[PDB]
């Protein structure tokens, strides 16, 4: 594999779409890899990281608890909802409905969450609040995936997302318990978790959320690195591409190997 910044620009040419991508220190916010950081991209499914966040915000100051069992009606399920379809009986805690919108993309889920912090003009000022001007929500979980040229609706940057990701997971904004439980929940993806440990060198580490949407919308929040670390936070967005889901999963797969072939910068 190429050089991370050449693999990136190969991956443009050959989907004909932008993307968007940075690297960052987990640790420090050093940033090592920077394409089209401050370039919009509709987030798609990755903002419900930055939703349980949120979450989490409100049970540290004690106005939520992950333990509250939600009841909800077959009428407020959207488009995709593989765990809460089925607890029309006994409803969802809000912890359980954070793992079902991370860990299984669970759209119901996101959009009862999303209520319970304002919805997405409350998840936008969350996000003002610790410091991200950038990344805005416009609209509930499904409506969110449009990804129309030049709206502004359901984005974010790869420089704010990854600022707002390392915000999130490490500046002591969430309690040390709170911090630990965003982690684990990436941490224990089954969309794209397991498979991309299977394509991953013995000893890499992997957490992620990824997202999809129209027009090839494609995102990917994750951490990464070596000696089993979550050395990195990486951050690809794709936009306005025609390629198949097969070859944009390729692509971002083919700037993980270049990043792996090329770590120490
Ligand atoms: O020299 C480094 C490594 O080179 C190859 O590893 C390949 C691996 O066999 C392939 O499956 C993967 O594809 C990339 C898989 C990446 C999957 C997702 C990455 C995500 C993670 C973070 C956010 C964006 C992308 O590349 C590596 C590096 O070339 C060798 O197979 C391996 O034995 C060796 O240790
Ligand atoms: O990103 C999170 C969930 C997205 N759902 C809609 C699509 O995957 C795109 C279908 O065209």
């Amino acid at each position: 594999s190429p050089q991370p910044l050449e693999q990136i620009k190969l991956s443009e040419s050959q989907l004909s779409g932008r993307v968007g991508m940075i690297e960052m220190d987990l640790a420090s916010g050093r940033t090592l890899t920077a394409w089209r950081a401050d370039e919009r991209f509709p987030m798609v499914s990755t903002f419900k990281v930055v939703l349980c966040g949120a979450v989490l915000a409100r049970v540290d100051a004690g106005d939520e608890q992950l333990e509250r069992k939600i009841h909800y009606r077959q009428q407020d399920l959207v488009d995709y909802s593989p765990v809460s379809e089925k607890h029309l009986a006994d409803g969802m805690t809000v912890g359980e409905l954070c793992a079902a919108a991370i860990t299984m993309s669970d759209n119901s889920a996101a959009n009862l969450l999303l209520a319970t912090v304002g919805g997405p003009a409350g998840l936008t000022a969350f996000l003002r609040q610790i410091g991200d001007n950038v990344t805005r929500l416009d609209r509930w979980a499904t409506e969110l995936n449009e990804a129309l040229p030049g709206d502004a609706r359901d984005t974010t940057t790869p420089a704010s997302m990854a600022a707002t990701l390392r915000k999130l997971l490490t500046s002591q904004r969430l309690s040390a318990r709170s911090q630990r439980q965003l982690l684990q929940w990436m941490v224990d993806d089954r969309v794209a978790g397991p498979l991309i440990r299977s394509v991953l060198p013995a000893g890499w580490f992997i957490a992620d959320k990824t997202g999809a949407g129209e027009r090839g919308a494609r995102g990917i929040v994750a951490l990464l690195g070596p000696n089993n670390k979550a050395e990195r936070i990486v951050v690809i967005y794709l936009r306005d591409t025609p390629a198949s889901m097969a070859e944009r999963n390729q692509q971002i797969a083919g700037i993980g190997a270049a990043l792996i072939e090329h770590w120490q910068r």
